[PDB]
C-alpha cells in the first residue's frame, strides 16, 4: 500500500492563504501535499493532505461570499481535487482534478451558513478522505445566531478516524483504528491541531468558569457517525449544520452523521477538566476524547 | 444457504396493481416472489421481492387512505407478509403471514403523511428484508408542503444493503457487500430500478439548471444508517419522515435511520453531474452513489 | 479476562434509595456491584452494576432539582464512578472514583427536562459502561409536555449492547453479540426488567385498545446508534432528549445516538400484540425487541 514516488516524501506543512477582494468575494489557495502526521504516540502516519494538516486548515467566510479558490498539487503522483459542502457548484467542472506540480482555481458561492465538510474529490473518494484530506469551512451567518449575545467563548472541533495506511480493503470493511478529535483556529492565540489520540488531553482547551462556550463542529468520517457529547454539561442550544433556524434546546449529546455539522452551545458551571467524547465508546476509547480545562480566570 | 425449492427459480416481475375504490380507500395488490437481481456486475441475487423488483415497487396514497392490500405469495415453500410504515394497524392480526400458493387480504388506514418503509414482517424479519423485501409508500399531505410551489421536479431514491447470499450469519455479523441506491418511479417516463451500483451511474436521473429538485428519500437498511449528501448543493428545506412540520434548512447532509425518510430540497445551479451519496464513504465505495445529470434542457 | 477478586461474586441486588429534602432537593443513594444477570437465555454475564441491576434503576426528579447522590462501593477490587447526564458539574471533582468498599457524595444540579444516561466514568469509560453501569435518569420539566393530557399510559424502554464478558478488544472492535431492551418501573406494578433477550418478549408491557402511549427511551450503547420503532404505528409527538421544546411530529422511526434520549408517544388502534424494534435489523435479530400487547381491557 505504500506508493514508491512517496516514499522518504514529507512536504513541510504550507500556510493557508486567504484574502477578500470584494465585499463578497474571497481569495482562498490551498495546497495537496504529502505529510507525516503523528496519530497517535509512536504512529505516523504519511497523510494526504491540504497545506500539510489532516484535518486541513480552518476556511471561514460570510453568507453570500463567492470563493475564488486554487489548488496547488504538490503531490508527485496522485490527482486531487477540493469539494466544499458550502457551496453551489458543478461538481464535474468546478470539483475536478489538479494533476501533480499543477495549480487550478475554481470559483463558486457560499450563500447557505453553516459549519460545512470539505474534501478533497478525487476518485476513488473513500481513498482520498481516508488518507486526510477532509476539513471544515465555516459560513458565518448575515444576522448571526439568537444566542450570539450569550455566548463568551469558541473554538471549533473536529472528528475523524483513522485506518490502516492506504489500504482500501481497511478502508471500506475495517472498523478504525482510531477517531480522533482535533481544533482549528478562529482568533490569535488559539490552539490548531491535527486528528491525534492525544493532544488535547495532554493541552485541553481552556475556559473560565461561568461561561457559555460555543463549539462549531463537524464528524467528517469518512465513514462513521457521531454522538457527540460534553461531560458535566448539557447543550443549551445546538443549530444543527450551523443553520440558524435548525435549533434545538438542552440536548444531552448531538447525533452527527457523517460530513455532519452543528454549532453547540453549552455552560460550564464549575471548575475542573471536562472530557468531550464521541458516547460511542468504541471510537472514545480509540482516541476521540478531548478535554476542557475550566479555570476561576480561563489562563 | 440455498433452499431447495428456489433452485433454478426466477419468477419474472408482475406489475403493481392499484385501483381507488373510493374518496379515501384504495386497492393495492402485490406479491411476494422470487427473482434473479443483478446487483453489482457479475452478481445475481436471487432475490426475495415483492412483485419482482428489489426494493419494491412504490406506492403512492393520500393522508386520510385506507388501504386494503392483498399479498398473492407466489414463493413455492416461505411465507410472506407486508408491514406498511405507514398504517396504523395489528401487527399480530393485520401484519400476518400468507402461506406459499395462497393469498391474504387486509385493510388500515395511512393517516399520516411522509415517506414510509414497507418490509416483509415474516420471522426472521432479518431474513426477508436482507433478501430484499422491502420498499417505499408515500402518503401525500392533504395540504402539501409549504415549498411546493417551488419545486420543479421530482424523484424518488431508495438505499439498500446487500449481504452475502440468505446468510444470516453474514446478516447478524458482517458489513454490507453491497450499499445502493434505486429510483421508482412517480410519473411516466421516469425511472424505475432496483438496489444495484450502477444503475443510476450509467442512466443518471435527468433535471435542468436552475431547477429545485425534490427527493423522496428512504434507507431501508437492514442494517445501516444514512448520511445523505448531494454533492454540489446545499438542502434548501428538509421534511423528516416527509412530515411536513419537521422542517429544517439548509443541512448539507441528512441523517437517516435504518428504515428513516425524508422529503429533501435543492437547487441545481450549474450544468453538470451532480453525485448523490450516503456520506458514509466505505458504502459509497461498495456501491452507493447515484448520478443526477443537469442540463441545459432536461433533456 | 476473569478479574480473580470476582470470581464466585453475585452480590445480591439491594434497593434504590431516594428520598426528597427540600422543594429543590432530593437525596439518591446507589451501589456499586458485581451481580449475575442471565442476559440470553442461559447465558449469564457477572454484570457490573448499580444496585444488581443492568442497566441500573430509574431515577425520576424535577427539573431544578440539586441531586445529593452517594455511591457506595461493594465491589472488592475495582472502583467505580457516577456520571449523570442531567446535571451541570465539574466531572474531576464530581464523577471521581470512589474507592472498594468505600463511599463517596456529589452534589449538583438537573435544571434541565429530559431523559438523561447515567454511567460510571472511571477509566477506562468503554470498559464500565460496557460491563452494565448504564441506565436513565428522567427531569420531570416544570411545565410539562404540550401533549401530557392526551397521554393515558406510560412506560420506560432502554436499549443497551451486551459483548463478549469483559473483553476490551470486543468492546473496541468487535460486534455486539446481545442488543437489548428493558423497562424500568414509573409506578407501581410496571415490570421492572434488566438488559435481556427475551423478558419483554415473554412478559409484554400491556396497554389498551385506543391508548395513547407515551415511552421514555434512552439508548444506552455503549457503541451502537438505535433506529427507534414500534410497529403498527408512527409517533404523533417526539421530544428529542425529551426537552419540550424539541417537537417533532408523525415520525415513523426516531434516530438515538448513543447515549440518545427521546420521549415518543403514538396510539394503538387495535388489540394485538405490537413489537418495539430497532430497525437496524442485525441488532433486533441479536435481542432488540420488546412486546406491546394491547387487549379490549389493558389487564
Ligand atoms: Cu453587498
Ligand atoms: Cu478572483
Ligand atoms: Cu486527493
Ligand atoms: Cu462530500
Ligand atoms: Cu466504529
Ligand atoms: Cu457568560
Ligand atoms: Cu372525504
Ligand atoms: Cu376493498
Ligand atoms: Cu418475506
Ligand atoms: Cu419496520
Ligand atoms: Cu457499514
Ligand atoms: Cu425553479
Ligand atoms: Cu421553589
Ligand atoms: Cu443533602
Ligand atoms: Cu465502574
Ligand atoms: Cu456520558
Ligand atoms: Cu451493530
Ligand atoms: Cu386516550
Ligand atoms: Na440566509
Ligand atoms: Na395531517
Ligand atoms: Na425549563
Amino acid at each position: 500500500n505504500v506508493i514508491a514516488a512517496h516514499k522518504g516524501v514529507n512536504q513541510a506543512p504550507v500556510p493557508l492563504k486567504m484574502e477578500r477582494v470584494g465585499p463578497h468575494d474571497v481569495h482562498i489557495e490551498m495546497t495537496a501535499q504529502i505529510t507525516d502526521i503523528e496519530i497517535d504516540k509512536g504512529k505516523i502516519y504519511k497523510a494526504w493532505t491540504f497545506n500539510g494538516q489532516a484535518p486541513g486548515p480552518l476556511v471561514v467566510v460570510n453568507e453570500g461570499d463567492t470563493i475564488h479558490f486554487t489548488l496547488k498539487n504538490m503531490d508527485p503522483v496522485v490527482p486531487h481535487s477540493m469539494d466544499f459542502h458550502a457551496v453551489h457548484a458543478s461538481p464535474s467542472k468546478d470539483f475536478i482534478d489538479v494533476m501533480p506540480n499543477k495549480s487550478g482555481t475554481f470559483t463558486y458561492p457560499a450563500n447557505k451558513p453553516g459549519v460545512f465538510m470539505y474534501h478533497c474529490g478525487t476518485k476513488p473518494v473513500l481513498q482520498h478522505i481516508a488518507n486526510g484530506m477532509h476539513g471544515v469551512i465555516i459560513v458565518k451567518p448575515k444576522n448571526g445566531y439568537p444566542t450570539d449575545k450569550e455566548v463568551d467563548r469558541e473554538y471549533v472541533l473536529i472528528q475523524n478516524e483513522w485506518y490502516k495506511y492506504n489500504d482500501m480493503n481497511d478502508f471500506q470493511n475495517g472498523v478504525p483504528s482510531y477517531v480522533v478529535f482535533s481544533s482549528k483556529a478562529l482568533k490569535p492565540g488559539d490552539p490548531n491541531t491535527n486528528g491525534d489520540t492525544f493532544t488535547l488531553k495532554e493541552k485541553p482547551l481552556l475556559a473560565k468558569v461561568g461561561e457559555k462556550i460555543r463549539l462549531y463542529i463537524n464528524n467528517v468520517g469518512p465513514n462513521e457517525v457521531s454522538s457527540f457529547h460534553v461531560v458535566g454539561t448539557v447543550f443549551d442550544d445546538v443549530y444543527l449544520d450551523g443553520n440558524p433556524n435548525n435549533h434545538l434546546q438542552g440536548m444531552q449529546t448531538v447525533m452527527l452523521p457523517a460530513s455532519g455539522g452543528a454549532v453547540v452551545e453549552f455552560t460550564v458551571t464549575r471548575p475542573g477538566t471536562y472530557p468531550i467524547v464521541t458516547h460511542q465508546f468504541n471510537h472514545a476509547q480509540k482516541g476521540a476524547v478531548a478535554m476542557l480545562k475550566v479555570t476561576e480566570t480561563g489562563e
